[PDB]
């Protein structure tokens, strides 16, 4: 099977070559990642950090252009892998995910998608340690019913997998007032939420060190408030 | 990260220490050594810088479980250093391997680290374990490596086992007293091929071999 | 067709006469049962029940059993080891004395099988076993020489697979527990992740089918090398 | 009378169900043999008696000797006289200190019962038993008359020709280590410690040496009053 | 003086080098430790010992150690065996891998003494127990020779007492019950009648006294004879 892999932090994340080397396992890579209506787009093919040789291109456009070229130069492609995504994209954060995006891309064109991304802020992630959770989970994934969309949410060292529904809450949007050094006011907005994340959630499975894996859909309509 | 050492000497084996030592250079390190079954264990006092320890009244393979059990989680089970080679044939009945395979068959690294009249320096070699253990630590996991370190290594290797088939020579003999018996001296047919492990150790450099888990010979099923 | 019979459960275990018995219907049967070291050994008498087999009671390891067995019954072109009071499936391979014995006969050029059957729990009925196990050495015979392979009798056979090693994960499980002396000791029973895949060996005899793999020697990874 | 029968070779061996058809003579007769102070586990599954002498109950037990005498009694209590071997093997004078099947026997003495062991000299020749069995009747004969409890170590030669009572055979020793080495140059020595003097009249030894069945009584206490 | 010093615990046990040194204090000492009567292979090696006292470590039993020992470095005036890392009193003597390696010693001609320190649970204090393991000595190299002495320390040691080895009637006790995975068993779990008597070895350790037990050769009941 073919793979093409893709991020939204550019060619140079050691999260985005981690998910490269641990899906060559299942299959022939192939990776295509953003550097730094139509439109014109360049790349360049760019040779795989020193391990397995990946054919790869850094794309002088958005995830969603990597895709797109990717299944053009690397055409046929049964699976678009987006990620590892330094930084974690877990409840009200999916939706504006550029790591999603990209995968969601792949969905659009037919093929089976996910987004791989791992909590930061702080410590740096171990991806040699999070080799084998990524492999169960690339395996997990690769036994679903295609075409699949799924989100995935990696904690820095995992003990466990669960399938989550996405975290979602009320905030209390908290505005402090403040002073800088030099003087000057400002506002410290800080949102703070209303409550703890619900067992079954992406978030809480995060939180209890779960890898956590959640099926998205695309249509955004409020069926309900609808008819 | 976190290790667990262990070996299947003891726990008064300098070899087990030298490598507890050698490991803590990476991270915390654990040690539980030997003296559906029921296991006992009592803490233990490190010798040099001070580590959790446990002697385990069981096989070395029960200490990987019951030091994951205590100190878990764990990343990497290292198993050594043993006194005595533990190279191509002899991997198959070897203590110290067993242990580290008991930590792969657990979803983590590990690493069998061994070597060979005379006894080993191990401040001399502390160099070579330290150089061992930052090359395994850059391979992809889970991983299980067999180690083996001669003496007074030259270099390093990455390495296949030693496959050799044999002859079985069997002498007519009798001891001093009158009692008569068989010597069993078996031989290999060949000389260790270069790049295998025991060739490797022969020529003064460390080895380490990948090894795998199935013994499946799929080139004939 | 000359065949040195072995095991490690010793001179006893009707379980290697058993294979005897079975093996002489292909062939002339030899027996011999438990660095350069001294080994001694002694005539032994076979069970007068069965048509006589020349034995030997070795004071040494199974792999001694071969080698003074090849040695006596010399010219020998097949070592059969077992039958095991005991399975040898999966990760048990790797430390099974009855497979160490073939895997001996093999280093020295010879074809050798290695069989088990369950124990722990009741007894195996070699007299309802003989017709599988007669059928499983026709089929060991037909190979391309010389051969390595490890079999597994269920208890009662149905059937026959060739089969792969089965290879699991598992989880570190233990329990704490005390003792009636009132003393505490922890319990480790491993349970693997996964059920046995079809195809395994262990999944086989589980159908309940007698399972044959073929084994390697050679224990590198060269996929990581 | 009930008796328990066990050894240390395993449930397959002859030496055991000689021994057990024997006692048979003399009562009921039930077996418990091989397949630490501390509580441990021990597996014991039935086992069938072999369908040639009168089927007795059993088990094969996977634990120790000592083990075997106590899943027995327990699993077959009430027993009078717990019986050992017979052991392929001799265990004579210094012999008699690490021997498994003396051990099964002390076991059943010190839960209070009469017990002896039963041993062969091997090494070469296996015993005959459709010979033995006189001497297995004619000793157990003569033990079942000894004031209760007794603790027996007996050893009958191959082909016996007389009973006597023994006291064990205890003879100065010499370490004999003399070089050698094996057929690839690498050196080692060969050791062989032996006694120095021939065993005397009313040993255990000289009395399987002149072909006399012997049967020795055992101390449990390994005091030696002398120096205290 | 002269005197070979071994164990069954290894080269390695601190409790052998914590009799070595302690041996030294009134002699020329050897150690040689561990890694049937029939003539057997046995290599010895050149061991560095860590004061300084030739060593060697044997692929052997302990037996062996005493006899190799010998040859290789006697002829020698005493043989000592440990300390043996758990303790060695009452019915245990009769197992003991300590105390047969001073009886192989006796056996031999020389006098000998196996010691031994209680376990299960904390480590012993060898550097804080000198005290009285020269003071033990020291009373055993006044006896008149050959003697053989069972000597057991306890960890706290207040004092000494010749006795006379703990004898007692036992209750087969047995349990059953069943492994986390449901599996049957029975628990087998030995407990004396009654708690041990003034003078034994037994009772001594467990008043924090020194225990030594002189120990005959001959198992006969001569009060049957």
């Amino acid at each position: 099977m073919r793979i093409l892999v893709t991020n939204d932090d550019g060619i140079y994340s050691p999260g985005l070559w981690a998910l490269a080397e641990a899906a060559s396992q299942f299959g022939e890579v192939f990776v295509a990642a953003p550097d730094t209506i139509a439109h014109p787009v360049r790349a360049y093919p760019h040779p795989s950090p020193l391990a397995p040789h990946f054919p790869a291109y850094r794309v002088r456009g958005t995830p969603a252009d990597c895709v797109a070229l990717g299944l053009h130069l690397f055409g046929p492609v049964d699976l678009v892998l987006s990620g590892v995504n330094l930084g974690s994209n877990l409840g009200h954060e999916i939706w504006h995910s550029g790591t999603v995006a990209a995968a969601k891309q792949g969905y659009l064109f037919g093929l089976s998608a996910a987004a791989f991304s791992v909590p930061l802020n702080g410590e740096v992630p171990d991806f040699a340690g999070l080799r084998p959770w990524l492999l169960r989970t690339l395996e997990t994934l690769l036994r679903l019913e295609r075409p699949f969309l799924v989100n995935v949410n990696l904690p820095l060292r995992p003990k466990g997998f669960l399938w989550t529904r996405q975290s979602v809450r009320a905030y209390e949007g908290v505005v402090i007032p403040g002073e800088d050094p030099m003087g000057r006011p400002f506002y410290w907005f800080a949102p703070r939420p209303l409550k703890e994340a619900e067992e079954g959630t992406d978030r809480w499975a995060v939180a209890q060190g779960f890898v956590s894996a959640t099926p998205l859909r695309l249509d955004l309509t409020d069926e309900t408030r609808l008819q």
